[PDB]
């Protein structure tokens, strides 16, 4: 069901909402959780085994 997405164009009233949700999950988290700084959780791989590009 909702198949309207033309006559109603909700654009620049999603990226109000989304924009409230996106900032209070950096707040809260901490920068991927950041207590010590250089130890064994903050540098582990590239992202989980993520940006491993180069390495």
């Amino acid at each position: 069901k909702g198949l309207r997405r033309d006559l109603d164009a909700s654009r620049e009233a999603k990226k109000q909402l989304e924009a409230e949700q996106q900032k209070l999950e950096e707040q809260n988290k901490i920068s991927e959780a950041s207590r010590k700084g250089l130890r064994r959780d903050l540098d582990a791989s590239r992202e989980a085994k993520k940006q491993v590009e180069k390495a």
